[PDB]
């Protein structure tokens, strides 16, 4: 199920960052947070916690393929607690933060950074906000 | 043009901030902060600074028709210098908050509070940030 969209037609990529609060309802779904790419609606940045085997899942799905799966180490979610989620795009990495820690970065694989505009959340999170902010590069 | 929309299926409205950040390109052009209920993407709430002549207007569109405007003259804006804009909901009005300051409240006209799930921001705002929150009193 979809729980949240938005989409900023200029392209929300190299230089911004989403940040997600909420938590989840249940101890053992998963939820995820896609970066879409125009046109094509192709998953340059897909993130899926999955709570019932504590991994954090992250691909692009391009072509109609999924990649290979990068598997984060750990696992800094707890079930039914509230987080903070933060990615970061750079010109070369997403760059994940939770609860104020760096996780993990991603490589970018798609490489047409200005023609992400679309942010979609979807499944086993409660929303308590979204903030979409132009940080610039550092 | 479209600069940013958002979706939030379950319903963004009452008890949700919206807090936009940016700041207009022209000395004289015009934007606007949509708030849409569903079904009929009828215009719950309008908020539309209009530069050239230094007046918010805001409005209502449903069942096709715009409503009676309500002017506002503080306009506390300056046309290529940031602002903040927060759009807060309670069960009565939306309170606009420009800059910190308290500036007018709209009584709600379209009553299903809980089916306004879409935000767009349209025309003349260079766009850097986009919150919105639940429980928009912090
Ligand atoms: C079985 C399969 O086809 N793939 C398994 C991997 O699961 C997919 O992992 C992807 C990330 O690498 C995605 O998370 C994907 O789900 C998303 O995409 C699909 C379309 O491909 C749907 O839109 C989902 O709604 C969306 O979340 C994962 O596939 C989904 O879950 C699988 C377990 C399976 O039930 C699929 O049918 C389902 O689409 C899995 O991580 C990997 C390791 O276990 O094994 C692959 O086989
Ligand atoms: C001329 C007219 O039809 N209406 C005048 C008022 O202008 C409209 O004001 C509305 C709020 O009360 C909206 O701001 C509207 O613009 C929005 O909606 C229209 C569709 O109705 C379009 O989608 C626009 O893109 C959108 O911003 C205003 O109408 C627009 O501006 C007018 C000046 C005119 O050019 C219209 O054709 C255009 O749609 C105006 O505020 C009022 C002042 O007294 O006078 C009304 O007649």
């Amino acid at each position: 199920a979809l729980r949240f969209e938005a989409l900023y037609p200029e392209g929300m990529c190299p230089g911004w960052s989403v940040v997600v609060k909420g938590k989840t309802s249940s101890n053992t779904s998963m939820f995820e947070i896609n970066f879409l790419s125009h046109p094509g609606d192709q998953i340059a940045f897909h993130f899926n916690p999955r709570f019932a085997s504590s991994r954090i899942v992250c691909n692009s799905f391009l072509a109609n393929h999924w990649g290979k799966e990068e598997v984060n180490k750990t696992f800094p979610f707890e079930a039914k607690e509230p987080f903070q989620v933060e990615i970061y795009s750079d010109q070369d990495y997403f760059h994940i933060f939770i609860d104020e820690n760096k996780i993990l970065q991603y490589k970018h694989r798609q490489k047409q950074l200005s023609s992400i505009t679309k942010l979609q959340i979807l499944n086993d999170i409660e929303i308590s906000s979204v903030e979409i902010t132009k940080r610039g590069l550092y």
